[PDB]
C-alpha cells in the first residue's frame, strides 16, 4: 500500500480560545461522504468576534470528480462556551436529510435538522436557510435532554440514525439512544442502554455493520481523568435496544458499569489511558480498539483486537518515530478499507505536532505498522470520512493546523491510495 498522491485544502480560519472546538476526538462524525458529495461541519468566528462563533457546514462534489468547496454559515446560533467540550457532530439519514448536533457540556440538547433532503435531492444554491431552527428535543422521542454531553451519530443500514449521549456528569451518568426513521421522520426513544454507578461509561464510538452494532469504553470514577479503569466492549443485533458480551451472553438492559462480564482487559486507574479515544469495526467483522498507557514504563498507543476466534490481544503501536502519548495529549483514530485488509492508524503526535498515517496489515496480525504518510503542524484529534475510503479509496481527514489565532487554520487532508 503506498500513496498515489496528496492534496489538502484549507476550509476556515480556527476560532480562538484556551479549548480547541474543533477537531475534538468524540466528533461523530465532522467529516462525510454521502452519494456524490463530501460534507464538513466546523466552528468559525461570528462578527462580535472573540467568544463568539457559528457552526457552519461546507458541501463539495467528489464523485465522478472533486469539485470546490462551498459554506453556508448557520448565524442563527451563536457558541459562546469555551468549553473544549462543545463540539459538533453530524449524521446524514438514508431521505438525505443533515442532522447537526452541538455545544454541550452537561447542558440540554442542541440539535438542527435540514428542512429537506439535501444530500439526496441536491439543492443548486448552499445557504443556511436550508436548515430549520435549533430545537432542544426530538420529535417523535422523549427525554431526558439534559445535562447531555457527547452527541454521535451513527447511520444504520435501512437508512435510519442513531443519536447516542451521556445524560449526567462526569463520574455520575449514564448513556442513552434514540433512533430517528428516515420513513416517517420521527425519533424514538431506546432509552438508558448504559447506565453509572457512581461513575460514567466513556464510549470510543458506535460501529455499525450488517446489522450489528458495536462499541468499547472505560469506566471513569470521578472527574480527574487519572480515574479511568478498565476496557469494555458490547454489541447489539438490534441497533441498541438489546446488548451481548464478547461471548455472546445476553445482558441486562441498561448495562451496568458494575457487571464486569463486559471487561475485556484490566486497566487500573492511574494507568494513563484516556476516554474516548478511537474504535473500528472491519469490513471483516473484526473490532479494533485505540487506546493508550503508561503500563509497560514508556507512554504508548495501544491496539486491542478482537480476533475471529474469539480471542482478545492488546499490542503497543510502536512503529519508529512514533513518540507515545500521554493522558491529556489528542487523542487518534482507526480507519479501514473496503477489503478489510488494511488498519490505518490515524495518529496525532505531541513532539512532531502532527498527525501520522500508519498501516498495519490482517495479514500479519496487525503488527506490521509502517509509516505511510504524515499531516504536518496538527493540534487536533484527527478524524477521517469512512465512507469516502470505502467508497473511492481515498484517506480524507479533518484537522486544526497547530500554531496561533488567526494563522492557525482548519483543513481537511486527502491521501489517495494505492489499493
Ligand atoms: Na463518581
Amino acid at each position: 500500500l503506498t500513496v498515489k498522491s496528496t492534496k489538502q485544502w484549507t476550509i476556515g480560519t480556527d476560532v480562538q480560545g484556551s479549548e480547541r472546538l474543533n477537531g475534538v476526538s468524540y466528533q461523530e462524525d465532522a467529516l462525510i461522504t454521502y452519494g456524490d458529495y463530501q460534507y464538513v461541519t466546523f466552528y468559525e468566528t461570528a462578527p462580535a468576534g472573540y467568544l463568539n462563533h457559528f457552526v457552519k457546514v461546507g458541501r463539495r462534489r467528489v464523485s465522478p470528480s472533486v469539485g470546490d468547496w462551498e459554506f453556508l454559515t448557520l448565524d442563527d446560533y451563536t457558541q459562546k462556551t469555551m468549553d473544549g467540550h462543545n463540539m459538533i457532530s453530524m449524521g446524514i439519514s438514508g431521505d438525505g436529510k443533515i442532522h447537526l448536533s452541538f455545544d454541550h457540556h452537561d447542558v440540554p440538547i442542541n440539535y438542527r435538522i435540514s428542512k429537506n433532503g439535501i444530500a439526496k435531492d441536491v439543492p443548486s444554491k448552499w445557504t443556511s436557510d436550508l436548515f430549520d431552527p435549533v430545537v432542544h428535543e426530538l420529535v417523535g422521542s422523549q427525554g431526558p435532554y439534559s445535562p447531555l454531553t457527547y452527541p454521535r451519530f451513527e447511520p444504520l443500514g435501512n437508512g435510519d440514525l442513531l443519536l447516542e449521549f451521556r445524560i449526567g456528569q462526569s463520574g455520575s451518568g449514564d448513556s442513552y439512544i434514540h433512533r430517528y426513521s428516515a420513513s416517517t421522520g420521527k425519533w424514538q426513544a431506546y432509552g438508558m442502554y448504559i447506565q453509572g454507578d457512581d461513575n460514567n461509561a466513556y464510549i470510543n464510538g458506535l460501529d455499525y455493520l450488517d446489522g450489528k452494532l458495536y462499541t468499547s469504553w472505560t469506566v471513569r470514577e470521578t472527574p480527574n481523568a487519572d480515574t479511568n479503569h478498565g476496557v469494555y466492549f458490547a454489541y447489539s443485533n438490534d441497533d441498541g435496544k438489546t446488548w451481548f458480551n464478547t461471548a455472546d451472553t445476553k445482558l441486562t438492559k441498561p448495562i451496568s458499569t458494575s457487571d464486569d462480564s463486559t471487561l475485556i482487559w484490566d486497566i487500573p486507574q492511574n494507568s494513563r489511558m484516556v476516554n474516548q479515544e478511537g474504535q473500528l469495526i472491519d469490513t471483516k467483522g473484526r473490532f479494533h480498539i485505540l487506546m493508550r498507557d503508561l503500563l509497560s514504563g514508556e507512554h504508548q498507543y495501544q491496539h486491542y483486537l478482537r480476533k475471529a476466534d474469539g480471542t482478545w490481544t492488546k499490542n503497543a503501536i510502536n512503529p519508529a518515530g512514533l513518540n507515545g502519548p500521554d493522558l491529556y495529549d489528542p487523542r487518534g483514530k482507526l480507519a479501514g478499507d473496503a477489503s478489510g485488509e488494511y488498519l490505518f492508524g490515524i495518529l496525532p503526535d505531541p513532539v512532531k505536532q502532527s498527525t501520522g498515517i500508519y498501516v498495519a496489515t490482517a495479514s500479519k496480525d496487525f503488527k506490521d505498522w509502517k509509516s505511510l504518510a504524515e499531516i504536518p503542524n496538527t493540534s487536533t484529534e484527527p478524524l477521517f470520512d469512512k465512507t469516502r475510503l470505502h467508497e473511492s479509496g481515498i484517506l480524507s481527514v479533518f484537522v486544526r493546523q497547530a500554531g496561533g489565532f488567526p494563522d492557525r487554520k482548519l483543513q481537511v487532508w486527502d491521501f489517495e491510495l494505492d489499493l
